[PDB]
Protein backbone atom coordinates (compact mmCIF):
# COMPACT_ATOMS: atom_id res chain seq x y z
CA UNK A 1 0.00 0.00 0.00
CA UNK A 2 1.29 3.37 -0.65
CA UNK A 3 1.24 6.16 2.13
CA UNK A 4 1.06 9.90 1.08
CA UNK A 5 1.26 12.78 3.72
CA UNK A 6 -0.25 15.69 3.82
CA UNK A 7 0.35 19.17 5.87
CA UNK A 8 -2.45 20.87 6.80
CA UNK A 9 -1.74 24.39 8.73
CA UNK A 10 -4.89 26.56 9.47
CA UNK A 11 -2.49 29.92 10.66
CA UNK A 12 -0.56 29.43 7.25
CA UNK A 13 -1.27 31.20 4.33
CA UNK A 14 -4.41 32.27 4.78
CA UNK A 15 -6.51 34.34 2.14
CA UNK A 16 -9.86 34.91 1.16
CA UNK A 17 -11.63 32.17 -1.63
CA UNK A 18 -14.03 34.53 -3.84
CA UNK A 19 -17.52 33.01 -3.93
CA UNK A 20 -17.91 34.08 -7.30
CA UNK A 21 -15.41 31.10 -8.41
CA UNK A 22 -18.37 28.85 -7.70
CA UNK A 23 -19.53 30.21 -11.09
CA UNK A 24 -20.99 29.09 -14.20
CA UNK A 25 -22.44 29.89 -17.45
CA UNK A 26 -25.47 27.88 -18.25
CA UNK A 27 -27.21 26.42 -15.20
CA UNK A 28 -26.42 23.28 -14.52
CA UNK A 29 -28.60 19.99 -12.34
CA UNK A 30 -29.58 23.72 -10.22
CA UNK A 31 -28.16 21.85 -5.98
CA UNK A 32 -24.84 23.12 -6.80
CA UNK A 33 -25.33 25.92 -4.96
CA UNK A 34 -23.41 28.60 -7.26
CA UNK A 35 -22.63 31.99 -6.43
CA UNK A 36 -22.18 33.65 -10.14
CA UNK A 37 -23.58 33.36 -13.14
CA UNK A 38 -22.72 34.48 -16.68
CA UNK A 39 -25.24 36.12 -19.30
CA UNK A 40 -23.19 35.76 -22.62
CA UNK A 41 -21.01 33.59 -25.30
CA UNK A 42 -21.46 34.00 -28.81
CA UNK A 43 -25.09 34.49 -28.86
CA UNK A 44 -24.41 37.89 -26.73
CA UNK A 45 -22.81 39.60 -29.41
CA UNK A 46 -25.04 40.60 -31.81
CA UNK A 47 -28.22 40.28 -28.83
CA UNK A 48 -30.80 42.86 -29.54
CA UNK A 49 -32.49 44.27 -25.88
CA UNK A 50 -35.10 45.83 -27.47
CA UNK A 51 -36.67 42.57 -29.09
CA UNK A 52 -34.66 39.78 -27.33
CA UNK A 53 -33.62 38.82 -30.83
CA UNK A 54 -29.75 37.49 -31.36
CA UNK A 55 -27.61 35.47 -34.41
CA UNK A 56 -26.13 32.64 -34.18
CA UNK A 57 -23.23 33.49 -36.21
CA UNK A 58 -21.11 30.51 -37.28
CA UNK A 59 -22.62 28.54 -34.93
CA UNK A 60 -26.07 27.80 -36.89
CA UNK A 61 -26.32 29.25 -40.41
CA UNK A 62 -25.26 32.92 -39.29
CA UNK A 63 -29.05 32.93 -37.99
CA UNK A 64 -31.32 35.34 -36.61
CA UNK A 65 -34.21 34.22 -34.33
CA UNK A 66 -35.38 33.63 -30.75
CA UNK A 67 -33.19 31.20 -29.46
CA UNK A 68 -31.95 33.21 -26.38
CA UNK A 69 -36.02 33.71 -25.56
CA UNK A 70 -36.19 29.52 -25.83
CA UNK A 71 -32.85 29.17 -24.02
CA UNK A 72 -34.16 31.48 -21.07
CA UNK A 73 -37.48 29.70 -20.92
CA UNK A 74 -39.29 32.61 -21.98
CA UNK A 75 -42.83 32.70 -23.51
CA UNK A 76 -43.62 33.97 -26.70
CA UNK A 77 -45.09 36.91 -24.96
CA UNK A 78 -42.53 37.18 -22.59
CA UNK A 79 -39.94 37.53 -25.45
CA UNK A 80 -41.81 40.42 -26.70
CA UNK A 81 -41.19 42.62 -23.80
CA UNK A 82 -37.90 44.98 -23.94
CA UNK A 83 -34.70 43.44 -22.18
CA UNK A 84 -36.68 40.19 -20.91
CA UNK A 85 -33.96 37.67 -22.17
CA UNK A 86 -32.11 39.77 -19.71
CA UNK A 87 -34.10 40.28 -16.67
CA UNK A 88 -35.37 36.95 -16.70
CA UNK A 89 -31.73 35.58 -16.29
CA UNK A 90 -31.72 38.28 -13.26
CA UNK A 91 -34.52 37.64 -11.76
CA UNK A 92 -33.52 34.00 -11.55
CA UNK A 93 -29.81 35.49 -9.84
CA UNK A 94 -32.14 37.00 -7.46
CA UNK A 95 -33.67 34.08 -6.58
CA UNK A 96 -30.64 31.87 -6.53
CA UNK A 97 -28.49 34.72 -4.75
CA UNK A 98 -25.77 34.89 -7.27
CA UNK A 99 -24.11 37.65 -8.72
CA UNK A 100 -25.46 38.54 -12.48
CA UNK A 101 -22.27 39.28 -15.25
CA UNK A 102 -24.58 40.49 -17.98
CA UNK A 103 -22.89 40.99 -21.61
CA UNK A 104 -23.37 44.06 -23.97
CA UNK A 105 -22.41 43.98 -27.80
CA UNK A 106 -19.60 46.16 -28.95
CA UNK A 107 -18.63 44.54 -32.51
CA UNK A 108 -21.09 47.26 -33.83
CA UNK A 109 -24.61 46.18 -34.53
CA UNK A 110 -27.50 43.61 -33.12
CA UNK A 111 -30.11 41.33 -34.75
CA UNK A 112 -33.15 43.47 -35.94
CA UNK A 113 -35.25 40.79 -36.49
CA UNK A 114 -35.85 36.80 -35.66
CA UNK A 115 -36.10 35.77 -39.80
CA UNK A 116 -33.13 33.33 -39.94
CA UNK A 117 -29.92 32.76 -41.77
CA UNK A 118 -28.30 36.10 -43.10
CA UNK A 119 -25.94 35.83 -46.69
CA UNK A 120 -22.89 37.38 -46.86
CA UNK A 121 -23.83 40.43 -48.68
CA UNK A 122 -26.35 40.95 -46.08
CA UNK A 123 -24.12 42.03 -43.70
CA UNK A 124 -24.04 44.66 -42.06
CA UNK A 125 -25.28 47.34 -42.22
CA UNK A 126 -28.27 46.11 -44.12
CA UNK A 127 -32.37 45.22 -43.20
CA UNK A 128 -30.82 42.90 -40.95
CA UNK A 129 -29.24 44.49 -38.43
CA UNK A 130 -30.07 47.72 -36.05
CA UNK A 131 -26.51 49.57 -35.31
CA UNK A 132 -25.39 49.83 -31.90
CA UNK A 133 -25.10 53.66 -30.30
CA UNK A 134 -23.48 53.56 -26.52
CA UNK A 135 -24.57 56.48 -25.55
CA UNK A 136 -28.12 58.17 -26.43
CA UNK A 137 -27.93 61.56 -25.58
CA UNK A 138 -31.80 61.71 -25.33
CA UNK A 139 -34.50 61.15 -22.90
CA UNK A 140 -34.64 57.25 -21.87
CA UNK A 141 -37.77 55.18 -22.82
CA UNK A 142 -38.39 51.87 -20.80
CA UNK A 143 -39.97 51.42 -23.87
CA UNK A 144 -37.51 51.68 -26.33
CA UNK A 145 -38.40 52.54 -30.06
CA UNK A 146 -38.96 49.21 -31.92
CA UNK A 147 -38.82 51.23 -35.19
CA UNK A 148 -35.51 52.76 -35.74
CA UNK A 149 -32.17 51.42 -36.83
CA UNK A 150 -30.83 51.76 -33.50
CA UNK A 151 -29.85 49.96 -30.07
CA UNK A 152 -28.59 52.16 -27.23
CA UNK A 153 -26.67 50.19 -24.62
CA UNK A 154 -26.67 53.63 -22.00
CA UNK A 155 -30.63 53.00 -22.46
CA UNK A 156 -30.80 48.89 -21.73
CA UNK A 157 -28.22 50.08 -18.87
CA UNK A 158 -30.97 52.88 -17.40
CA UNK A 159 -33.58 50.51 -17.82
CA UNK A 160 -31.95 47.47 -15.71
CA UNK A 161 -30.97 50.17 -13.21
CA UNK A 162 -34.71 51.56 -13.08
CA UNK A 163 -35.79 48.08 -12.37
CA UNK A 164 -33.24 46.63 -9.71
CA UNK A 165 -31.52 49.39 -8.51
CA UNK A 166 -27.82 50.07 -9.23
CA UNK A 167 -25.11 47.62 -9.07
CA UNK A 168 -24.04 48.58 -5.43
CA UNK A 169 -27.60 47.63 -4.01
CA UNK A 170 -28.56 43.73 -2.74
CA UNK A 171 -30.95 43.84 -6.41
CA UNK A 172 -28.31 45.54 -8.53
CA UNK A 173 -27.16 44.02 -12.18
CA UNK A 174 -23.13 44.06 -10.69
CA UNK A 175 -20.87 43.03 -14.19
CA UNK A 176 -21.11 43.87 -17.54
CA UNK A 177 -18.86 42.38 -20.11
CA UNK A 178 -17.69 44.24 -22.98
CA UNK A 179 -19.17 41.77 -25.98
CA UNK A 180 -17.69 38.31 -26.00
CA UNK A 181 -14.11 36.94 -27.98
CA UNK A 182 -13.44 40.15 -30.41
CA UNK A 183 -10.68 38.36 -31.50
CA UNK A 184 -13.16 36.13 -33.23
CA UNK A 185 -15.62 38.40 -34.27
CA UNK A 186 -14.25 37.86 -37.81
CA UNK A 187 -14.28 34.43 -37.27
CA UNK A 188 -17.74 33.71 -35.50
CA UNK A 189 -19.80 36.71 -36.59
CA UNK A 190 -18.40 37.57 -39.86
CA UNK A 191 -22.20 39.48 -40.72
CA UNK A 192 -21.08 41.75 -38.23
CA UNK A 193 -17.57 42.75 -37.57
CA UNK A 194 -16.16 40.51 -40.79
CA UNK A 195 -12.58 42.43 -40.61
CA UNK A 196 -10.28 41.12 -37.97
CA UNK A 197 -10.44 43.50 -34.83
CA UNK A 198 -7.14 45.99 -34.64
CA UNK A 199 -5.46 46.26 -30.72
CA UNK A 200 -6.31 49.99 -30.95
CA UNK A 201 -9.73 49.04 -32.12
CA UNK A 202 -10.53 46.94 -29.27
CA UNK A 203 -8.98 49.57 -27.12
CA UNK A 204 -11.01 52.50 -28.14
CA UNK A 205 -14.17 50.35 -28.85
CA UNK A 206 -13.75 49.15 -24.76
CA UNK A 207 -13.21 53.12 -23.72
CA UNK A 208 -16.12 54.06 -25.44
CA UNK A 209 -18.76 51.48 -24.48
CA UNK A 210 -17.40 51.24 -20.79
CA UNK A 211 -17.49 55.61 -20.19
CA UNK A 212 -21.66 55.14 -21.21
CA UNK A 213 -21.95 52.36 -18.74
CA UNK A 214 -20.34 54.34 -15.89
CA UNK A 215 -22.20 56.82 -16.82
CA UNK A 216 -25.37 55.05 -16.15
CA UNK A 217 -24.00 52.95 -12.65
CA UNK A 218 -20.25 53.89 -11.70
CA UNK A 219 -20.52 50.99 -9.27
CA UNK A 220 -20.84 48.31 -12.62
CA UNK A 221 -18.02 46.32 -12.63
CA UNK A 222 -17.11 46.32 -16.55
CA UNK A 223 -15.13 43.23 -17.77
CA UNK A 224 -12.78 42.86 -21.01
CA UNK A 225 -11.53 41.94 -23.21
CA UNK A 226 -13.54 38.55 -22.89
CA UNK A 227 -10.55 36.81 -24.78
CA UNK A 228 -11.28 33.01 -25.94
CA UNK A 229 -8.06 31.48 -25.70
CA UNK A 230 -4.10 31.99 -25.56
CA UNK A 231 -3.93 33.14 -29.03
CA UNK A 232 -5.87 35.95 -28.24
CA UNK A 233 -3.50 36.62 -24.93
CA UNK A 234 -0.55 36.58 -27.50
CA UNK A 235 -1.53 39.12 -29.60
CA UNK A 236 -5.42 39.21 -29.93
CA UNK A 237 -4.97 36.24 -32.93
CA UNK A 238 -2.46 38.20 -35.42
CA UNK A 239 -4.16 41.59 -34.98
CA UNK A 240 -3.30 43.44 -38.20
CA UNK A 241 -1.66 46.40 -36.14
CA UNK A 242 -0.14 44.12 -33.18
CA UNK A 243 3.36 44.79 -34.95
CA UNK A 244 2.70 48.56 -35.21
CA UNK A 245 1.62 48.65 -30.95
CA UNK A 246 3.44 45.85 -29.30
CA UNK A 247 6.12 48.58 -28.42
CA UNK A 248 7.74 46.18 -25.60
CA UNK A 249 5.25 44.04 -24.59
CA UNK A 250 5.13 40.73 -23.87
CA UNK A 251 1.83 39.70 -25.67
CA UNK A 252 -1.55 41.51 -25.91
CA UNK A 253 -2.76 41.55 -22.29
CA UNK A 254 -0.02 43.99 -21.37
CA UNK A 255 -0.77 46.05 -24.19
CA UNK A 256 -4.01 46.02 -22.87
CA UNK A 257 -4.29 46.81 -19.12
CA UNK A 258 -1.42 49.21 -19.72
CA UNK A 259 -3.77 50.76 -22.59
CA UNK A 260 -7.29 50.66 -20.03
CA UNK A 261 -4.92 52.15 -17.63
CA UNK A 262 -3.96 54.89 -19.27
CA UNK A 263 -7.16 55.77 -20.98
CA UNK A 264 -8.82 55.44 -16.98
CA UNK A 265 -6.45 58.12 -16.13
CA UNK A 266 -7.31 60.80 -18.89
CA UNK A 267 -11.36 59.68 -18.38
CA UNK A 268 -10.46 60.37 -14.51
CA UNK A 269 -12.58 56.86 -13.75
CA UNK A 270 -11.71 53.13 -14.01
CA UNK A 271 -12.85 51.92 -17.19
CA UNK A 272 -11.60 48.19 -16.23
CA UNK A 273 -12.48 46.06 -13.26
CA UNK A 274 -12.15 42.79 -14.27
CA UNK A 275 -9.42 41.32 -16.81
CA UNK A 276 -11.79 38.65 -18.50
CA UNK A 277 -10.48 35.59 -20.08
CA UNK A 278 -11.94 32.12 -21.89
CA UNK A 279 -9.38 28.81 -20.85
CA UNK A 280 -10.31 26.08 -22.72
CA UNK A 281 -7.17 23.70 -21.61
CA UNK A 282 -4.61 22.34 -25.55
CA UNK A 283 -3.91 19.62 -23.16
CA UNK A 284 -3.38 16.38 -25.45
CA UNK A 285 -3.29 12.79 -23.71
CA UNK A 286 -3.99 9.54 -26.09
CA UNK A 287 -3.80 11.55 -28.98
CA UNK A 288 -6.64 13.90 -27.96
CA UNK A 289 -6.95 17.23 -26.81
CA UNK A 290 -9.02 17.18 -23.39
CA UNK A 291 -11.88 18.92 -24.50
CA UNK A 292 -12.98 17.23 -27.28
CA UNK A 293 -14.11 13.83 -26.01
CA UNK A 294 -13.49 11.96 -22.75
CA UNK A 295 -10.69 9.90 -24.93
CA UNK A 296 -8.85 7.23 -23.37
CA UNK A 297 -7.19 5.80 -20.27
CA UNK A 298 -4.06 9.07 -21.74
CA UNK A 299 -6.58 11.54 -22.25
CA UNK A 300 -8.73 10.59 -18.95
CA UNK A 301 -5.07 11.25 -17.33
CA UNK A 302 -3.90 14.03 -18.99
CA UNK A 303 -7.27 15.89 -17.59
CA UNK A 304 -6.38 14.97 -13.97
CA UNK A 305 -3.08 16.51 -14.60
CA UNK A 306 -4.24 19.58 -17.10
CA UNK A 307 -5.24 21.75 -13.94
CA UNK A 308 -1.73 21.75 -12.91
CA UNK A 309 -0.96 24.03 -16.02
CA UNK A 310 -2.89 26.75 -14.15
CA UNK A 311 -0.36 27.07 -11.37
CA UNK A 312 2.47 24.57 -11.06
CA UNK A 313 5.92 25.83 -12.21
CA UNK A 314 6.91 22.63 -12.50
CA UNK A 315 4.23 20.94 -14.87
CA UNK A 316 4.66 20.53 -18.53
CA UNK A 317 1.05 19.28 -20.08
CA UNK A 318 1.11 18.20 -24.28
CA UNK A 319 -0.04 21.02 -26.06
CA UNK A 320 0.96 24.10 -28.47
CA UNK A 321 0.66 26.58 -25.65
CA UNK A 322 3.49 24.60 -23.46
CA UNK A 323 5.24 23.90 -26.89
CA UNK A 324 6.08 27.16 -27.71
CA UNK A 325 4.87 29.72 -25.22
CA UNK A 326 5.76 27.73 -22.15
CA UNK A 327 7.31 31.26 -20.33
CA UNK A 328 3.16 32.21 -20.04
CA UNK A 329 2.61 29.29 -18.27
CA UNK A 330 1.75 28.39 -14.97
CA UNK A 331 -1.34 30.76 -16.27
CA UNK A 332 -2.80 32.56 -13.68
CA UNK A 333 0.34 33.74 -11.78
CA UNK A 334 1.41 34.69 -15.29
CA UNK A 335 -2.08 36.78 -15.49
CA UNK A 336 -2.22 37.64 -12.06
CA UNK A 337 1.53 39.18 -12.60
CA UNK A 338 0.45 41.05 -15.66
CA UNK A 339 -2.50 42.47 -13.96
CA UNK A 340 -0.76 43.90 -10.98
CA UNK A 341 2.02 45.38 -12.97
CA UNK A 342 0.02 47.34 -15.68
CA UNK A 343 -3.17 48.07 -13.84
CA UNK A 344 -2.93 47.38 -10.30
CA UNK A 345 -6.21 46.87 -8.55
CA UNK A 346 -8.29 44.65 -11.32
CA UNK A 347 -9.58 41.93 -10.69
CA UNK A 348 -9.07 38.29 -12.65
CA UNK A 349 -12.04 36.36 -14.10
CA UNK A 350 -12.15 33.16 -16.07
CA UNK A 351 -15.46 33.68 -17.38
CA UNK A 352 -15.63 30.29 -19.36
CA UNK A 353 -13.58 27.26 -18.99
CA UNK A 354 -14.14 23.45 -19.02
CA UNK A 355 -11.91 20.57 -18.49
CA UNK A 356 -14.29 18.28 -20.70
CA UNK A 357 -14.91 14.94 -19.67
CA UNK A 358 -18.49 15.71 -18.63
CA UNK A 359 -19.63 12.62 -17.48
CA UNK A 360 -16.94 10.79 -16.43
CA UNK A 361 -14.79 10.36 -12.93
CA UNK A 362 -11.80 12.10 -14.98
CA UNK A 363 -13.69 15.02 -15.83
CA UNK A 364 -15.28 15.48 -11.89
CA UNK A 365 -11.57 14.83 -10.50
CA UNK A 366 -10.30 17.56 -12.77
CA UNK A 367 -12.88 20.34 -11.44
CA UNK A 368 -12.55 18.99 -7.62
CA UNK A 369 -8.87 19.98 -8.50
CA UNK A 370 -9.76 23.10 -10.85
CA UNK A 371 -12.03 24.68 -7.79
CA UNK A 372 -9.49 24.52 -5.27
CA UNK A 373 -6.63 26.28 -7.29
CA UNK A 374 -9.20 28.56 -8.24
CA UNK A 375 -9.78 29.68 -4.53
CA UNK A 376 -6.52 30.46 -3.85
CA UNK A 377 -5.01 31.75 -6.72
CA UNK A 378 -6.44 34.81 -6.27
CA UNK A 379 -9.30 34.01 -9.33
CA UNK A 380 -12.04 36.65 -8.80
CA UNK A 381 -14.53 35.11 -10.79
CA UNK A 382 -14.79 31.40 -12.78
CA UNK A 383 -17.88 30.28 -14.81
CA UNK A 384 -18.06 26.97 -16.27
CA UNK A 385 -19.16 26.43 -19.95
CA UNK A 386 -21.06 23.12 -20.62
CA UNK A 387 -19.51 21.96 -23.57
CA UNK A 388 -21.70 18.55 -24.30
CA UNK A 389 -25.24 19.35 -24.12
CA UNK A 390 -27.95 17.76 -21.36
CA UNK A 391 -26.46 16.71 -18.32
CA UNK A 392 -22.90 16.89 -17.36
CA UNK A 393 -22.72 14.58 -14.53
CA UNK A 394 -19.85 14.56 -13.30
CA UNK A 395 -18.44 18.69 -13.18
CA UNK A 396 -22.49 19.15 -11.20
CA UNK A 397 -20.93 16.44 -8.84
CA UNK A 398 -17.21 18.69 -8.24
CA UNK A 399 -19.24 21.56 -7.75
CA UNK A 400 -22.00 19.94 -5.13
CA UNK A 401 -18.43 18.82 -3.34
CA UNK A 402 -17.63 22.21 -2.51
CA UNK A 403 -21.06 23.71 -2.79
CA UNK A 404 -23.60 21.20 -1.41
CA UNK A 405 -22.04 18.45 -0.25
CA UNK A 406 -24.13 17.16 2.52
CA UNK A 407 -27.78 18.52 0.24
CA UNK A 408 -28.33 21.15 2.79
CA UNK A 409 -25.79 23.47 0.93
CA UNK A 410 -22.96 23.07 3.17
CA UNK A 411 -19.86 24.59 2.15
CA UNK A 412 -16.16 24.58 1.77
CA UNK A 413 -14.66 27.43 3.79
CA UNK A 414 -14.21 31.23 3.12
CA UNK A 415 -10.73 31.14 3.84
CA UNK A 416 -8.27 29.29 2.35
CA UNK A 417 -5.36 27.94 4.48
CA UNK A 418 -2.21 26.01 3.80
CA UNK A 419 -2.54 22.34 2.67
CA UNK A 420 0.69 20.32 1.15
CA UNK A 421 1.14 16.74 -0.12
CA UNK A 422 3.89 14.50 -0.96
CA UNK A 423 2.77 13.28 -3.91
CA UNK A 424 1.36 15.99 -6.16
CA UNK A 425 0.87 13.69 -9.27
CA UNK A 426 -1.49 11.05 -7.84
CA UNK A 427 -3.17 13.48 -5.49
CA UNK A 428 -4.59 17.02 -4.75
CA UNK A 429 -5.77 18.69 -1.68
CA UNK A 430 -7.14 21.66 -0.84
CA UNK A 431 -8.03 23.02 2.54
CA UNK A 432 -10.44 25.70 4.09
CA UNK A 433 -11.74 26.63 7.43
CA UNK A 434 -14.49 30.19 8.00
CA UNK A 435 -14.11 33.52 9.92
CA UNK A 436 -10.72 32.04 11.16
CA UNK A 437 -12.27 28.96 12.81
CA UNK A 438 -10.34 27.03 15.29
CA UNK A 439 -13.62 24.79 15.19
CA UNK A 440 -14.55 23.30 11.67
CA UNK A 441 -11.47 22.44 9.24
CA UNK A 442 -12.70 21.15 5.72
CA UNK A 443 -10.44 19.32 3.32
CA UNK A 444 -10.99 18.26 -0.58
CA UNK A 445 -8.72 15.49 -0.99
CA UNK A 446 -8.59 13.38 -4.05
CA UNK A 447 -6.84 10.32 -5.66
CA UNK A 448 -5.93 11.01 -9.57
CA UNK A 449 -4.46 7.52 -9.70
CA UNK A 450 -6.71 5.16 -12.05
CA UNK A 451 -4.72 1.94 -10.27
CA UNK A 452 -3.73 2.28 -7.31
CA UNK A 453 -5.32 3.24 -3.35
CA UNK A 454 -3.09 5.06 -1.11
CA UNK A 455 -3.10 5.78 2.37
CA UNK A 456 -3.31 9.83 3.40
CA UNK A 457 -1.73 10.62 6.87
CA UNK A 458 -2.97 14.13 7.65
CA UNK A 459 -1.07 16.33 9.95
CA UNK A 460 -3.10 19.45 11.10
CA UNK A 461 -1.75 22.45 12.76
CA UNK A 462 -4.57 24.34 14.94
CA UNK A 463 -5.26 25.88 17.71
CA UNK A 464 -7.51 23.69 18.62
CA UNK A 465 -7.78 20.07 19.14
CA UNK A 466 -9.40 18.31 16.07
CA UNK A 467 -11.65 14.76 17.71
CA UNK A 468 -13.77 13.34 14.77
CA UNK A 469 -14.55 14.05 11.37
CA UNK A 470 -17.47 13.81 8.44
CA UNK A 471 -16.73 12.39 5.19
CA UNK A 472 -18.80 12.75 1.33
CA UNK A 473 -17.38 12.04 -1.53
CA UNK A 474 -17.92 11.04 -4.92
CA UNK A 475 -16.28 8.07 -7.66
CA UNK A 476 -16.29 6.24 -10.83
CA UNK A 477 -19.30 4.10 -9.42
CA UNK A 478 -21.45 7.16 -8.62
CA UNK A 479 -21.60 10.94 -9.62
CA UNK A 480 -24.09 11.68 -6.34
CA UNK A 481 -22.17 13.10 -3.35
CA UNK A 482 -22.39 10.12 -0.83
CA UNK A 483 -22.14 9.93 3.04
CA UNK A 484 -18.45 8.04 3.43
CA UNK A 485 -17.06 6.21 7.04
CA UNK A 486 -16.90 8.82 9.48
CA UNK A 487 -13.43 9.51 11.31
CA UNK A 488 -13.99 8.64 14.97
CA UNK A 489 -9.91 8.48 16.08
CA UNK A 490 -8.40 11.63 16.01
CA UNK A 491 -5.20 11.44 17.83
CA UNK A 492 -2.97 14.64 18.77
CA UNK A 493 -4.20 15.72 15.33
CA UNK A 494 -3.03 13.24 13.10
CA UNK A 495 -5.38 10.64 11.27
CA UNK A 496 -5.00 8.72 8.15
CA UNK A 497 -7.87 7.83 5.97
CA UNK A 498 -7.54 5.42 2.65
CA UNK A 499 -8.92 7.12 -0.73
CA UNK A 500 -9.44 4.56 -3.23
CA UNK A 501 -8.60 5.50 -6.90
CA UNK A 502 -10.35 8.11 -8.91
CA UNK A 503 -12.18 9.37 -5.60
CA UNK A 504 -13.07 12.71 -4.59
CA UNK A 505 -13.57 13.38 -0.67
CA UNK A 506 -14.62 16.32 0.98
CA UNK A 507 -13.49 15.76 5.14
CA UNK A 508 -15.28 17.93 7.79
CA UNK A 509 -12.96 18.03 11.35
CA UNK A 510 -14.58 19.36 14.57
CA UNK A 511 -13.61 20.05 17.70
CA UNK A 512 -16.50 19.72 19.38
O1 LIG B 1 -17.15 26.67 -28.47
C1 LIG B 1 -17.60 26.71 -27.10
C2 LIG B 1 -17.80 28.16 -26.65
C3 LIG B 1 -16.54 29.01 -26.84
N1 LIG B 1 -16.75 30.36 -26.27
C4 LIG B 1 -17.97 31.04 -26.76
O2 LIG B 1 -18.13 32.29 -26.11
C5 LIG B 1 -19.23 30.16 -26.60
O3 LIG B 1 -20.35 30.87 -27.12
C6 LIG B 1 -19.01 28.82 -27.34
O4 LIG B 1 -20.16 27.96 -27.20
C7 LIG B 1 -21.19 28.07 -28.16
O5 LIG B 1 -22.15 28.93 -27.60
C8 LIG B 1 -23.34 29.16 -28.36
C9 LIG B 1 -24.28 30.05 -27.56
O6 LIG B 1 -23.68 31.34 -27.39
C10 LIG B 1 -23.96 27.77 -28.58
O7 LIG B 1 -25.21 27.83 -29.26
C11 LIG B 1 -23.01 26.81 -29.30
O8 LIG B 1 -23.64 25.51 -29.41
C12 LIG B 1 -21.75 26.67 -28.45
O9 LIG B 1 -20.72 26.01 -29.14
CA1 LIG C 1 -34.45 50.95 -31.37
CL1 LIG D 1 -10.86 36.92 -28.32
Amino acid sequence: AKTITIKVDTFKDRKPISPYIYGTNQDLAGDENMAARRLGGNRMTGYNWENNMSNAGSDWQQSSDNYLCSNGGLTQAECEKPGAVTTSFHDQSLKLGTYSLVTLPMAGYVAKDGNGSVQESEAAPSARWNQVVNAKNAPFQLQPDLNDNYVYVDEFVHFLVNKYGTASTKAGVKGYALDNEPALWSHTHPRIHGEKVGAKELVDRSVSLSKAVKAIDAGAEVFGPVLYGFGAYKDLQTAPDWDSVKGNYSWFVDYYLDQMRLSSQVEGKRLLDVFDVHWYPEAMGGGIRITNEVGNDETKKARMQAPRTLWDPTYKEDSWIAQWNSEFLPILPRLKQSVDKYYPGTKLAMTEYSYGGENDISGGIAMTDVLGILGKNDVYMANYWKLKDGVNNYVSAAYKLYRNYDGKNSTFGDTSVSAQTSDIVNSSVHASVTNASDKELHLVVMNKSMDSAFDAQFDLSGAKTYISGKVWGFDKNSSQIKEAAPITQISGNRFTYTVPPLTAYHIVLTTG
